[PDB]
């Protein structure tokens, strides 16, 4: 009745076995060096921490080569429709120079498969930004969510929007991302994909509904989502195909690197790359700590 489990990602090596580790140059052109599973384990970038799954970055060595070492995991399995529930004890902090993201990417050529940014932000951001990226012909309505809509056109080249800004909604809770999120011991992000739209709920630690982690969660009875992407201005079924889950932490690049000098991180260094390269200790908080990752289907 409602939803049923299709995949419990487990923890540790069993969890890592369900992902492919991306090691190519960063598609978002950041100052990052994505390493293999073996190199990551050898550098302490991945592992298990008291039953929870850890994924972080190099906060020890001055960077060299492509950039600061990190990992990008992309799930082996993909999902058409469903409910993605992640319980995090910790997420990458609001650290200057960083650009963490837990998101989904459709199959096929970009951007026809669509993409969903569930948890994403840059540098010293306070609020989480939930965003969709699609081909042309997809805009969203203004109701059904607690967050504040920033952009309404999901097309990667929407007319007056920055390139690939997509259609984003900003959370109103300062504990929805980074520093605040970690200070309260994290929380739960549930993402629902249907042929009529996408919804994302953020439940700060201890405020989650009693069935969110169980066998049959029912979003219909949950409080208002933080972000809802729906409306007749988009063919929801056609704009998104099978999605794979992705975890990553990049540095500088297209977004973080370009807004480095405009925000509160500007005074830290002349530029993002210099900061990330010479201040390894600043990235200790840039890690994911997963309590559980479960995917359900209608
Ligand atoms: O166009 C050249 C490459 O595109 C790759 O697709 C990328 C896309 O280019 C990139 O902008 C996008 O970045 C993601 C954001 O859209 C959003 O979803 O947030 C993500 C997390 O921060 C961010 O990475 O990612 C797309 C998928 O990697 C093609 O994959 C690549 O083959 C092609 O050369
Ligand atoms: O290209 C040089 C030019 O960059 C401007 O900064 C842009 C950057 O180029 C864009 O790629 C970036 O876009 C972000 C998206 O990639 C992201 O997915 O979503 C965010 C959120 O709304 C987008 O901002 O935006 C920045 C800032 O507009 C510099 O401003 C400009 O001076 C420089 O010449």
């Amino acid at each position: 009745e409602f939803y049923h489990l299709v995949d419990d990602y487990g923890r540790g090596n069993g969890f890592f076995d369900k992902f492919n580790f991306f090691t190519g140059d960063d598609p978002t052109h950041g100052y990052v060096d994505y390493v293999s599973r073996d190199v990551a384990a050898g550098a302490g970038l991945i592992g298990e921490r008291d039953g929870r799954t850890y994924m972080g970055v190099d906060f020890t060595n001055p960077a060299s080569g492509r950039g600061r070492r990190s990992v990008r995991l992309e799930s082996k399995n993909t999902y058409e429709h469903g409910l993605i529930v992640i319980d995090l004890a910790h997420m990458p902090g609001s650290v200057c120079g960083t650009w963490p993201a837990f998101w989904t990417l459709g199959t096929g050529d970009w951007p026809y498969g669509g993409a969903i940014d569930i948890i994403e932000g840059v540098n010293d951001n306070t609020f989480n930004h939930m965003v969709l990226h699609t081909s042309d012909g997809c805009t969203i309505d203004n109701d059904g969510f607690t967050g504040n809509l920033k952009t309404s056109n999901c097309y990667v080249y929407a007319p007056g929007q920055d390139a690939n800004a997509g259609c984003g909604i900003e959370a109103t809770d300062p504990n929805s991302y980074g520093k605040g999120f970690n200070s309260i011991g994290g929380g739960i992000y549930a993402t629902e994909i249907t042929p009529n739209g996408i919804s994302i709920w953020f439940f700060p630690r201890g405020s989650e509904p009693g069935d969110v982690l169980g066998d049959n969660p029912n979003p219909a009875n949950w409080d208002t989502p933080a972000a809802k992407f729906a409306g007749g201005g988009c063919d929801w079924e056609g704009k998104f195909n099978a999605q794979r889950l992705i975890f990553d932490v990049t540095f500088c690049g297209d977004w973080a690197g370009n807004v480095w000098g405009i925000g509160g991180c500007a005074s830290r260094a002349a530029n993002c790359v210099d900061f990330v390269r010479d201040n390894p200790s600043a990235f200790a908080e840039s890690y994911w700590l997963v309590n559980s990752l479960r995917v359900y289907a209608p």
